[PDB]
């Protein structure tokens, strides 16, 4: 069995292994860092099955759970939040924070999302690029999602820049382990103060709702409120940053589609749909252990065996998505959902928010900056390391 995770074939490409597995070995065993095994599931139909089967568990205290790194094994010791829960605990906790993220809530947030994007673009414009390129990541792709989720959580405006920087340190490839861990605990300590404050004087934010609706009645404790808030911050932010950067790069890669998007910003939703399929920037989250034997395709997954269901591979499944390796914002979509946000009850809580952020970016960026260009050759883009999820570290631009 080959070692997993696999490395991407090149900066912007999926691992090469998946297409071969879909063709000849769609349910197969891989070897994890600890020498254990796990079943890797590569076809769309089977990924959806894994994501929804009640015979499979997300609880990380089950032997067989496919931890992919030493750090993941460590992390599984803590008290879980809803990301790692099964029913009925899962929705009991997730429903505490769902309201902000519903389709209707996100539609009503659109003016705020637009204003946030607009303001960050105007700052660019004012900073300019007269002395040479600026980094679209630092100036734009990072602060857009960060400012939004911090604001929704309850962070006041004057603390956004510093906290945006500190959360980036958690995941920056250049951070040492000490720097990343110190930033993690710094953010937790910060959120703990905000919970104390909002318990005394609630405001218009997610932490206040946790405090009033869950902490005060005794349904959760203050520490639980901190960890739920922290999950909402860290689960998606680095993925959002990467998706923005990858979208800009992809448009540059495919000039005629950029021309189409400038000419018609109403194409932004379908651009974003294609982006979230083609660049599956969170590919390692659909993991389970079997609670009892389960058949998947021509394989038997025995009780206490682990499963990794690749939504990245599902999103390139030729049986579902015709010409899957073509980026086509005018794609004729099938009935089956793309899986950029997962599937089933655990499907990304923030899918509607994330798509609204991305649609706002891609309907606005090239109206603001019709001459935006990546300022290095596309083949020189600095992608995330190939043994990680797809992403872009920095992206020099002019405009
Ligand atoms: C384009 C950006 C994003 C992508 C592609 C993405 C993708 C995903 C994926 C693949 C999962 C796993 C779902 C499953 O288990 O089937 C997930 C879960 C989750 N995401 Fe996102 N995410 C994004 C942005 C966000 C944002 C902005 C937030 C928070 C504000 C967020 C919060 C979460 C949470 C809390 C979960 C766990 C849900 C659960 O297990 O019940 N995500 N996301």
């Amino acid at each position: 069995a080959p070692s997993f995770p696999f490395s991407r074939a090149s900066g912007p490409e999926p691992p090469a292994e998946f297409a071969k597995l879909r063709a000849t070995n769609p349910v197969s065993q891989v070897k994890l860092f600890d020498g254990s095994l796990a079943w890797l599931v590569t076809k769309h139909k089977d990924v959806c099955f894994v994501a929804t089967s009640e015979k499979l568990s997300k609880v990380r205290t089950r032997q067989g759970f496919p931890e992919l790194s030493a750090s993941g094994k460590q992390a599984a010791k803590a008290k879980p939040t809803f990301v790692d829960m099964d029913p009925p605990e899962h929705m009991h906790q997730r429903s505490m924070v769902e309201p902000t993220f519903t389709p209707e809530a996100v539609k009503n947030l659109q003016p705020y999302i637009q204003r946030t994007v607009d303001d960050l673009l105007e700052q660019m414009k004012q900073k300019g690029c007269a002395n040479g390129p600026v980094d679209l990541v630092k100036e734009f792709a990072l602060p857009v999602p960060s400012y939004i989720i911090y604001t929704l959580l309850g962070v006041p405006f004057n603390d956004l820049e510093y906290l945006t920087q500190q959360n980036a340190i958690r995941t920056n490839g250049s951070s040492t382990a000490r720097e990343a861990s110190a930033a993690n605990q710094e953010l937790l300590d910060y959120l703990a103060i905000l919970v104390e404050q909002r318990l005394v004087e609630p405001k218009d934010d997610i932490i206040s709702k946790l405090c009033t609706e869950q902490v005060k009645p005794g349904n959760i404790d203050k520490s639980d409120a901190v960890q739920i808030a922290f999950l909402l911050l860290v689960a998606g932010n680095a993925t959002m940053v990467n998706m923005i950067a990858l979208g800009v790069a992809t448009l540059a890669q495919h000039p005629d589609q950029l021309a189409q998007l400038k000419a018609n910003p109403s194409l932004a939703p379908q651009f974003v749909e294609e982006l979230c399929r083609y660049h599956t920037a969170s590919a390692l989250a659909i993991k389970r252990t079997a609670k009892e034997d389960v058949m998947i395709g021509d394989k038997l997954v025995r009780a206490n065996e682990g499963i990794i269901a690749s939504n990245q591979s599902a999103n390139r499944d030729e049986e579902v998505f015709e010409n899957p390796d073509e980026f086509n914002m005018n794609r004729k979509w099938p009935p089956q959902d793309p899986l950029g946000f997962g599937f089933g009850d655990h499907r990304c809580i923030a899918e509607h928010l994330a798509k609204a952020e991305l649609t706002t970016v891609f309907s606005t960026l090239y109206q603001k900056f019709p001459d935006l260009k990546v300022a290095v050759p596309l083949g020189k883009i600095n992608y995330t390391p190939l043994n990680r999820d797809v992403g872009i570290v920095d992206l020099p631009v002019i405009f």
